[PDB]
């Protein structure tokens, strides 16, 4: 599992902000969005990229306030996201595309595919947002933790004065250690304390226990548009997860039109670090059966 991050920064200007991407591939095709979450940037994405990267061009960006993409004095809120990356994706100039998404980014992803239907001919997702609609639904080891983070006094001590979402929630959506070059990498957009204003309004966005019902209402309207959708679908899952343990990973292969589904073995959140050339593999190879009509 490489360590490495041997990409080009690429960088557009985005509502009067700076936002990085890496882009590779074939310039001429359906392009592949990749869309990282918390607490992650591009980087989580290093070792999947490389499997599609010969047949599909990869556009993989940092979320404003992440990666290397600019920190502008934002609440850095869900919407403050959309706002970003519908912007992103403009400046881009992309028309149809495929998604490839994860935590945060499968919220973004799915929220505009929501509004841009006939722009998506695939959607890969793993390890997304959905309602939980009770704390019993999320994962008994991680209540404690995610509680403290959805409060102002001390999540924001944890997250922000302490960075334990990077230090301590994040090494634990991952089953096998992390490097400490990879580490590293995660923590590099985030050594300043200032710039932690992500990592603590995500969990505080999450969509549990119908709070905060501004993202519990526009999650409920993508999955609802989800599974009227026909567009092709890929659903990679681990066990036991965290997003999305087993069972609901049964039910929704099921439950979502024309969707393959793929167990990547042990898994958390962080599907990428435990096996990325399964998930590689499997979208580049689905990519292709794309095109059987
Ligand atoms: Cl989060």
């Amino acid at each position: 599992i490489g360590t490495g991050f041997p990409f080009d920064p690429h960088y557009v200007e985005v509502l009067g902000e700076r936002m990085h991407y890496v882009d590779v591939g074939p310039r001429d095709g359906t392009p592949v969005l990749f869309l990282h979450g918390n607490p992650t940037s591009s980087y989580v994405w290093r070792n999947i990229i490389p499997h599609v990267a010969p047949t599909h061009r990869c556009i993989a960006p940092d979320l404003i306030g992440m990666g290397k993409s600019d920190k502008p004095d934002l609440g850095y809120f869900f919407d403050d996201h959309v706002r970003f990356m519908d912007a992103f994706i403009e400046a881009l100039g992309l028309e149809e595309v495929v998604l490839v998404i994860h935590d945060w980014g499968s919220a973004l992803g799915f929220h505009w595919a929501k509004r841009n239907p006939e722009r998506v001919k695939g959607i890969a997702f793993m390890e997304f947002i959905r309602p939980i609609p009770t704390w019993d639904e999320w994962p008994e080891f991680a209540r404690e933790t995610f509680q403290a983070f959805r409060t102002t006094d001390v999540g924001r001590k944890l997250i922000i004065d302490q960075n334990v979402f990077i230090e301590g929630t994040l090494p634990m959506g991952v089953v096998r250690p992390l490097t400490e070059v990879e580490m590293d990498h995660y923590r590099e957009p985030f050594l300043n304390p200032v710039d932690r204003e992500p990592l603590w309004r995500f969990p505080n966005e999450l969509p549990i226990a119908g709070e905060p019902a501004n993202i519990v209402a526009l999650v409920e309207e993508y999955m609802d548009w989800l599974h009227q959708s026909p567009v092709p679908k890929l659903l990679f899952w681990g066990t036991p997860g965290v997003l999305i343990p087993p069972a609901e990973a049964a039910r929704l292969a099921k439950s979502l039109p024309n969707c393959k589904a793929v167990d990547i073995g042990p898994g958390l959140n962080l599907l990428q670090e435990d096996n990325p050339d399964l998930i590689g593999s499997e979208i580049a190879r689905w990519l292709s059966t794309l095109e059987i009509s």
